[PDB]
């Protein structure tokens, strides 16, 4: 593949329905104030991402199976149902923003949106490797063009630049814009990944280390850059206008407009399908990797994916906001990075896991810091919350 084609194709499965809803609601509602935690975010899922993919090539197992061997039992079935509430909270984004996607586009209510949704990616499961390649390779163009739109948009939208470079001062304005940080976090880690990203010679091993390290950082700065990029779009669009549902991804197609005219709905919600029944589909499989490696055995495919479809159901039935469900699922996920760090920095630092691939003292040490800070901000959060 060409130079840059690497770094297109990852990024393109980094583009969440969560990013989505993180993006937009954080520009219209608290303007460019939040680029740093895009930024930081961002740099911290670059360490996070590398030492997961290290430990699946040094050690040749994943984080789950890693754990169910080394670690007593009660403490394997704690992480296995903690993991199993990150594939919940992140399969839960993913089928919301397919079915309101699925709504934008057709006008039918979210149930059938869902319905919709429900019988695509149980087909969609059915499908072998072949079938896969014609499928995932238009969503990524889809997903992929609207990220190069808000690329071309944030100039020809002519930014506030003073208030463009102040966002990247770290600033908390309020509790409401904790709960928006902690959501663009859990949106750009992806713990998910953690447990997953994972699934002879040093001298080989070492290669491919080196490769995945320029690939990641490809994809995670072209993934960066497309999400500042449509938060500052969202924030010229929308913050200090006082406009009706601003920040909602029912009128998000708004910020693309003076791009792409008339075809700027049509063209958000396809890519906002797109983004979540490729990765809704992805995910369910993710989930079974990862119960099989704690437990070593599984439930039936299908039925794993009606337990997703689950609380996607509840919230329809209960009229909950969807883009507003998309974020909380996001910042549900922040809670759950710090669990998964903690088998990630302690077994890659550890010579019979790693071999001569043991992590570097200093970036296990930043590793350590990133989980404390994230601990930090998820306390932060948790204690405004709760009054006090
Ligand atoms: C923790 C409870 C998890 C329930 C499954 C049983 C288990 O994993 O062992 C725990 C046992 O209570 C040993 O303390
Ligand atoms: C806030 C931080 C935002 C980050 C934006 C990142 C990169 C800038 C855009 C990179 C892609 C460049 C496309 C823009 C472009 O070339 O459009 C110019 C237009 O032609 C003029 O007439
Ligand atoms: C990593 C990014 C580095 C952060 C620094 C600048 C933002 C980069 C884009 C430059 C935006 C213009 C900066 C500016 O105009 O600042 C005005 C001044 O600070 C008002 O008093
Ligand atoms: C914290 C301990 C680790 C620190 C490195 C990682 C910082 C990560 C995000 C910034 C949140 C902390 C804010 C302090 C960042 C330094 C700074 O420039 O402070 C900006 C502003 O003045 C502050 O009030
Ligand atoms: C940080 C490393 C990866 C970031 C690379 C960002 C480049 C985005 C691609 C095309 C821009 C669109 C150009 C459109 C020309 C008009
Ligand atoms: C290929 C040219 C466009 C093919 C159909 C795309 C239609 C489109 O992009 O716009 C949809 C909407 O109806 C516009 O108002
Ligand atoms: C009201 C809900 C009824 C059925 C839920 C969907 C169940 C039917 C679709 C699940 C897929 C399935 O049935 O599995 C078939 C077989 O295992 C693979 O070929
Ligand atoms: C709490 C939610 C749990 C819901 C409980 C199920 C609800 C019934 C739905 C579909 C059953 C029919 C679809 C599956 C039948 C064919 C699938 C199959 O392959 O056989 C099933 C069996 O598990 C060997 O694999
Ligand atoms: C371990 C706990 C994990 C997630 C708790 C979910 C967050 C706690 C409840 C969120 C409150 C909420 O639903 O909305 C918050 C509001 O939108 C903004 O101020
Ligand atoms: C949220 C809290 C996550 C746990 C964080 C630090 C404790 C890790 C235990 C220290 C290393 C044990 C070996
Ligand atoms: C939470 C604060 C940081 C906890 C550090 C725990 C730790 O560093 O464990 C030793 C390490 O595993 C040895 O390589
Ligand atoms: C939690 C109690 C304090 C943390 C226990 C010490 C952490 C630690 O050093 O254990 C990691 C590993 O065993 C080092 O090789
Ligand atoms: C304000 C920001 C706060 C965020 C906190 C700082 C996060 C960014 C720090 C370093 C990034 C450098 C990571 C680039 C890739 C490094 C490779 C790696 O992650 O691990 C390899 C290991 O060292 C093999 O032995
Ligand atoms: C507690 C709240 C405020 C604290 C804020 C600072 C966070 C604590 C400092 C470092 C964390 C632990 C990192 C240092 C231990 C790393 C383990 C290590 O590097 O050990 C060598 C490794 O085994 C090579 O093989
Ligand atoms: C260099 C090595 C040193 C590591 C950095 C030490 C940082 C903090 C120490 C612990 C601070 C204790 C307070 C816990 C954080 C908190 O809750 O903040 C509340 C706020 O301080 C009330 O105004
Ligand atoms: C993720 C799973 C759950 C882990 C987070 C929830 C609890 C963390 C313990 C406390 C961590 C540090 C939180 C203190 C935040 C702080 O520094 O200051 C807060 C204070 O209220 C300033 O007003
Ligand atoms: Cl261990
Ligand atoms: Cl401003």
């Amino acid at each position: 593949l060409p130079f840059l084609g690497p770094a297109v194709i990852a990024s393109i499965a980094y583009m969440d329905p969560g990013n989505f809803a993180t993006n937009i609601e954080g520009g219209a509602r608290y303007g460019y104030s939040l680029l740093w935690v895009i930024l930081a975010a961002n740099l911290m899922a670059m360490v996070i991402q590398n030492l997961s993919a290290n430990l699946g090539i040094a050690s040749g197992r994943n984080l789950p199976e890693l754990i169910r061997e080394r670690w007593p039992r009660p403490l394997v079935w704690f992480y296995w149902i903690q993991a199993e509430l990150v594939a919940m909270a992140t399969d839960l984004a993913e089928f919301l923003g397919a079915a309101l996607a699925i709504q934008l586009l057709t006008g039918l209510p979210m149930f059938w949106g869902a319905v919709v949704t429900g019988v695509v990616t149980f087909w969609l499961l059915n499908l072998q490797k072949r079938g896969t390649r014609p499928l995932e390779l238009a969503v990524g163009a889809f997903v992929l063009m609207i990220g190069v739109a808000y690329l071309v948009q944030v100039v020809l939208a002519r930014p506030d630049l003073a208030a463009v470079g102040a966002g990247f001062v770290p600033r908390l304005q309020g509790p409401g814009s904790a709960y928006l940080a902690v959501g663009i976090i859990g949106a750009t880690v992806m713990p998910h990944v953690i447990y997953l990203h994972s699934a002879d010679t040093t001298e080989e091993k070492r290669r491919l280390v080196r490769l995945n390290r320029v690939d990641v950082i490809a994809a995670m700065g072209l993934a960066g850059l497309i999400n500042m990029s449509m938060l500052a779009v969202a924030a010229a669009t929308f913050h200090g206008k006082n406009v009706e549902n601003a920040g909602d991804l029912t009128t998000a197609y708004q910020t693309l407009t003076p791009l792409l005219g008339p075809a700027a709905s049509v063209l958000f919600a396809v890519a906002l399908l797109a983004s979540g029944l490729s990765s809704s589909a992805v995910g369910t499989m993710a989930g079974d990797v990862i119960m099989q490696g704690f437990m070593g055995f599984h439930i039936p495919l299908w039925l794993r994916r009606l337990i997703t479809m689950l609380p996607a159901f509840i919230v329809i039935l209960l009229g909950m906001d969807p883009s507003s469900v998309l974020i909380l699922s996001q910042v549900i996920l922040c809670f759950g990075v710090p669990f998964a760090l903690v088998p990630l920095l302690l077994f890659t630092a550890r010579r019979d896991v790693m071999g001569a691939l043991v992590t570097r003292r200093s970036f296990t040490v930043i590793g350590w810091v990133i989980a404390v800070i994230i601990i930090a901000l998820n306390g932060y959060l948790l204690w405004e919350l709760l009054g006090g």
